[PDB]
């Protein structure tokens, strides 16, 4: 019984990081509360200046990751300020009933609402914004994230062996669909409602302009790209409420990965290249063995390098030779 | 040895129903016999009057969903009348041999055919028709369905522990090519043989104008959505002849899921997305805990909402405020 | 230590044969030396005439599949003649660190490099070139392949039994973007660097113009089928470095698959139709049990049959009834 269990408020961070939790716990089961905001702006997406008409949970793309444990409920309070124009409400992968809540967190501007649901399976799930009538927009324009619910006694190989992350990042992956004028340029609109007939019709071609991690096109470089050490393993949470993608890290693998984000079943090991659906969140963990600027990317190379959809990491450490050596410089053909 | 063994003749049930059959059986192997009749016919798919020249086995897109179990024969006469325009066979997944059985069922208008297989592997499986020369347009154009072959001794869980299902659904989605006029209007043709030649050109854009289950826009939508009660369990068999798609239930998930479709392979749980490929068809079981009117469609959202991949299932039964709770209805932010 | 182990030199053949190489080994780990010659050249890729401005190793598409046992270091020696225009560098899915080794493998025309790794990793691997600002086009243009690594005892079933195969095969598939003229028709460039802004802007379009096995339409066909014979088992290893396929047996089946690529992972059992995610390889085991030309082919049927993903495979041996029987020829219809 809920209303009887300890209640504990969690303030959430801004990605590509994850707010501190403990992995396993002897806790018992808690209520979690958390708040976030809905933010519609406007945001600038590339390097020549094109601007997404967006909408956000608390002003980032993606949301915050909200992390609990098996067994707690997770109590949502969601606020639509008066400074917004549009209706919305939040439907969680990881809960039961009520069209994952958005039945019951229908909030116009002025409003706000509260929702508690069991997180009762382990994994890592999306959110998303799911308006009646205005669903895909919504989530295209940017108003999705994860859920992440560990198991009580941590994260396990297939064997039943435990293993364990020492920092998690979260990546959200968006593709967009920025109209065109007859001129062939990008359009920029003054409001978020004069963009949806035009952004319809792109939507329907199946064709994104723009794919991007974190909001825009080099969002995790320079002095954004992550950033870990050899010897430290990562946890990687990549998520796309909408389009397939396929995470692969280079120079790197996943060395343990739940591509259908759900812990309770068995990962996969030595993966080159993993894919997450359409509509869901997938884990990868990583130990790193050398140091170096690594690429993580979807390994449709046309949608990471013309499109957008790749980010680094920068990993300090020293050099292992056992693994990998240059044993001849590049210099002229012998003849 | 197959023409030694007792045979038994099945009637065919439209979809998304599934003929009466047994799961776990302590009857010996059958020779199990079927028949099909295809039908060319011109079908409203919108709700813009957008027509599609169609062809389909017994009436229905998908086909009928035709149920053994591993080790039977499956013995098929299918039938192709003489009102008919085009040559027909059919090419089981489920068989061994002869481009699985297409080379043995090549059938003229006025013409008919007999085949038998062993349905020797557990799983679903897709057939389609196959004339050489003009595969895909016969695919695309409806020509599709499910044989389910179960293990005799029912379906089993990762640990071997026995499942069920106490009603089965078969849910077709269909990619759609339809052609448009210099106006910009979608075409209406007289016969089947002129949509051909601007049909294909659409196809080779790899973009349908529509994506629907069961053969239109809203098929399982009012009157006309699936139902079940609380405490139920559903099996939902989901076929995708020609391009991938990603099942979801809205507010559920899928408990046990063999997304490749074959019964002998472990399923994953917990599952809030799975995948099925192009040319195959998947299986998912899930335990109805909430009463409400749910969504179950392809989660790339465009191709849901704009192209037609969703439809509802209308579960009876009572609330559990356990798993989800209402905490603070809709109201001004205070101040 | 890698500089104590002994050295072997193995010389590659063309695809679609795999160099001779030993499952099983009593062997210990060894510095197998290989060298690889990057070739651009003009080739015709379909019926029509049309022509690619390609980049390949050794002259093939795909390139040459090298094979390893787990624990070996791979030495390359990777030339790049003066006659070719470009610089170009290879990067190893199955390498860690320097970007797979494409830091380490920097040749411009006139230039060779020799790295080497260890092969810590079992499973097949994608590889291809990876030159600063030009991903992509190096890559869709031909630039791509697999490394193969044993488990040094064979490999295994999900309960640990022994599995083999008696002839291995390597496909790898091309999505392949050719630009048109006002008129509509191919164009056909006299350099490489001529083709490269139209290229872009038709890889930006994410649809193919072509999709092929090994360099061209019809490549696996005729005189240049794959073979084999009833109850023999093939290993058929399928490549794709930048978008998804999905392969299907025609008549067969997947009796073994690593769907992601990777050896220590229990494979799934009898697919109908499995899944490469582009920037990964593939493998499946298949038994023929009965004889004929089956089709091996992307189940996207446009996809295989419109834009040119599909071979043949011819196999010698007795028919077998017990699997499948033609009971009534094709005949009029009874009255
Ligand atoms: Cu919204
Ligand atoms: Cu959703
Ligand atoms: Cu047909
Ligand atoms: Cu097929
Ligand atoms: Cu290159
Ligand atoms: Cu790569
Ligand atoms: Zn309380
Ligand atoms: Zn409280
Ligand atoms: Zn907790
Ligand atoms: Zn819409
Ligand atoms: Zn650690
Ligand atoms: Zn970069
Ligand atoms: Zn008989
Ligand atoms: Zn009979
Ligand atoms: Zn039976
Ligand atoms: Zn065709
Ligand atoms: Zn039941
Ligand atoms: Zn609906
Ligand atoms: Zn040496
Ligand atoms: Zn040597
Ligand atoms: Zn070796
Ligand atoms: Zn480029
Ligand atoms: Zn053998
Ligand atoms: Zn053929």
């Amino acid at each position: 019984d809920a209303d009887k269990l300890p209640h504990t408020k969690v303030t959430l961070v801004a990605p590509p990081q994850v707010h501190p939790h403990e992995q396993a716990s002897k806790t018992g089961p808690k209520v979690v509360e958390f708040t976030m905001t809905i933010e519609e702006k406007k945001m600038v997406i590339d390097d020549k200046g094109t601007t997404l008409q967006a909408m956000t949970f608390n002003g980032s793309m993606p949301g915050p990751t909200l992390v609990v444990h098996e067994g707690d409920y997770v109590q949502l309070t969601l606020v639509n300020p008066a400074t917004n124009a549009m209706p919305h409400n939040v439907d969680f992968h990881g809960a039961t009933g009520a069209l994952g809540g958005a039945k019951l967190t229908n909030v116009n501007p002025g409003e706000q609402a509260t929702l508690r649901f069991k997180a009762d399976r382990s994994g890592t799930f999306v959110y998303h914004c799911a308006p009646e009538g205005m669903v895909p927009w919504h989530v295209v324009s940017g108003l999705s994230g994860t859920l992440m619910v560990l198991p009580r006694d941590g994260l396990k190989d297939p064997e039943g062996k435990p293993l364990h992350y020492d920092r998690a990042y979260t990546i959200g992956e968006f593709d967009l669909y920025i109209p065109k004028g007859p001129d062939g340029k990008y359009k920029d609109y003054a409001t978020l409602a004069e963009s949806y007939g035009d952004t319809v019709q792109v939507m329907r071609t199946l064709t994104p302009s723009h794919i991007v991690f974190n909001g825009k096109v080099g969002a995790l470089t320079g002095a954004n790209a992550l950033t870990a050490k050899v010897g430290e393993t990562v946890l990687l949470i990549h998520s796309q409420a909408n389009r397939d993608t396929r995470p692969h890290l280079i120079g790197g693998h996943g060395d343990w990965v739940w591509e259908t984000g759900k812990f309770a079943n068995p990962p996969q090991r030595d993966l080159e290249t993993w894919f997450i659906r359409g509509g869901s969140a997938g884990a990868a963990l990583y130990t790193f063995k050398q140091p170096g600027v690594y690429a993580y990317l979807n390994h449709n190379l046309i949608e990471a390098f013309e499109l957008g959809a790749a980010g680094h990491i920068k990993v300090e450490g020293k050099w292992n030779d056992d693994l990998m050596k240059q044993i001849k410089a590049p210099a002229p053909i012998p003849r």
